[PDB]
């Protein structure tokens, strides 16, 4: 009672062709559809071990005949960063062959589409959904990408621009649970952030290089915008999840948050002959992207933190400091109120690194 | 206060050359000499932060005229590792040059001296000490390492041989406090165990391909064997300290060993007007490294840990499990009774991959040549 495809893609520079493993829980092409993906940075674990047990609990709602839609689940989602190991290190956040990110350069499903679309939309919200998603699918299929990742992120937005709900799954290197989402899904993602116990909610409508989240919700944004003339809603949900710390594997953790991600299955309509009751307190407010703050290493040197994560921190506190062991410390301050939802891992600075977030409001 | 050298090491592939920063607190060849390096694994971080704090310490002590004898301080002892960045991420432990591991392949003291020596030694054993550590000098200046790594190894060796203490300081990916030494400086080196807290103590002869402890500290013992005839003490007594884990950099941690540090230096004869007081608990037992068992995982997949970090865990006992989150999960068991003082920070596997570290008593059957 669950669909297992092994997708193939090409050979790399190596000669060898790796697989991405997707698992299909319900009816095909029917009722509600859900994605969720994890590992497409490779060394990014909680997600990984979070859909494994979310699988466990799927295959014992398909046993008792429960499942109303069609769930998409692809625990690892690159099997190409997976296998790039370094000096016993696993460097999965991009591509050695091509150098770029592997949550960039995904396709802009509205340049692709807004062409084919010029006469097909009506005054029936529910007939755009379904023409916007046969056109995505059309306009996918005529694409003919070459290099291994090229069609990888090919693949995984095939599966996933026509569905309603879209997780994806992420980690940072040293981080409290958090989200990101498209700022005009708020507060629609709401019930998604409180079951997850998100300590920090991030809004932006366009971000970096066309990152996966927003190549699923961006396009009926735009579509909207191209089309005013015409009812196209956001039908499809997508957000980043950041489950943890990149290395948090925990038995306890991973069983939470697929327990968390069923709840939400639940509440979408995906699971049927199970009550959830009350949904939880959201422990945050969502705030832009743009009023975050990244504290940066001006130099090389240790990392001092003089913080904890997830303290609450004010403007002008001392968060962290540079420590040149043969040399000079330099002290690095909080430029707005909010919470230090991230630090990281590796305890080492290079001039302009990242070193820790700071989720703050942009206050006048 | 203190002499400072910058040691210039050959131009890399792009044409850049790095400097390895030595601080000397002493006279010159006076006294008892100390040696303390850190960061040989340029990812190794609580050793750089901990000799930082000990200059502090040892700055005050060149202030009011406590030096006794030569103490050597080597904070970041490899500026070629530290320079290592690939997509964002610091890899110290192998030369990108040479693909070497930066604590391998150090000269053989003993090999290198045995022919030099063969007329050299009487019945006062202190007469010997003198006359191996002229040789060991003399030795090492008629080599001539071209390759950078070769010639950072080099200097390292040449500036530690001929001294009385020896602590190369080190971290594990996630690890509790944990020793190395010669198994032959066992209970010699009771003191500058119990004074770090090592919550395990690993005795081996010959270990690795050419570690720098080793290669400080075996010379003494493999001439002994070469010439039984002759008084030839340890005189070298050098450690390996892995001081917590890799990227553990805390202000308090970093300013307690550094005072450990400060109070083995005392206890040994090297800093005056100052006592130390009751030697601390010592909380372990030495045992040899092949009584240690290396879980290894026998197949790629997340790393699931049953067991916290210092565990007491016993034979049998699931300590950790590999899951293939696109298929199965595989059990790894203790096959000895030891506290698990080693895991790893990152928390997936490739087959073989050493994932945890137990202190056992047992010798282990598979345990030999390392
Ligand atoms: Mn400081
Ligand atoms: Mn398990
Ligand atoms: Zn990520
Ligand atoms: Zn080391």
């Amino acid at each position: 009672t669950s669909a297992c495809e092994n997708f193939l893609l090409p050979a790399d520079q190596d000669g060898i062709q790796r697989q991405v493993t997707i698992f299909r829980y319900g009816q095909e092409n029917s009722a509600p559809k859900a994605y969720l993906q994890a590992g497409l940075h490779a060394d990014e674990f909680p997600g990984m071990l979070a859909l494994k047990y979310l699988r466990d609990l799927l295959d014992e709602a398909a046993r008792r005949n429960r499942i109303k839609g069609e769930i998409v689940i692809i625990p690892q989602a690159n099997p190409i960063g997976l296998s790039q190991w370094k000096d016993g290190f696993l460097l999965g956040r991009f591509d050695h062959q091509t150098g770029t990110n592997f949550n960039r350069d995904y396709p802009d499903l509205c340049q692709l589409t807004v062409e084919k679309l010029d006469g097909q939309l009506t005054e029936n919200a529910e007939h755009n959904i379904d023409v916007i998603r046969k056109t995505m699918r059309s306009a996918l299929s005529e694409l003919k990408p070459e290099q291994a990742v090229d069609v990888l992120r090919h693949k995984l937005i095939s599966e996933s621009c026509d569905a309603d709900l879209v997780l994806d799954l992420h980690a940072d290197n040293q981080a409290q649970c958090h989200m990101y989402t498209l700022t005009p899904l708020w507060p629609a993602m709401h019930d998604v952030a409180a079951e997850i116990d998100a300590r920090a909610v991030l809004l932006a409508e366009e971000s970096g290089g066309h990152p996966f989240d927003e190549a699923c919700s961006a396009p009926w944004m735009n579509l909207s915008r191209a089309f005013p003339d015409y009812p196209i809603p956001l039908a499809c949900q997508s957000a980043t999840f950041e489950l943890g710390s990149n290395d948090e594997v925990d038995l306890r953790l991973a069983q939470d948050q697929a327990e968390a991600l069923f709840r939400i299955l639940i509440r979408r309509g995906f699971i049927e002959d199970v009550h959830v009751g009350e949904l939880p307190q959201l422990a945050c407010e969502g705030t832009l992207l743009e009023a975050m703050q990244q504290l940066k290493a001006p130099c090389q040197g240790l990392i001092v933190y003089h913080n904890r994560l997830g303290d609450f921190v004010r403007s002008g506190d001392k968060v962290v400091s540079i420590v040149d062991p043969i040399g000079e410390t330099v002290d690095i301050l909080a430029h707005t109120d909010g919470v230090l939802f991230a630090r990281h891992s590796q305890t080492y600075a290079y001039p302009n690194k990242v070193i820790g977030k700071i989720a703050g409001k942009e206050p006048l």
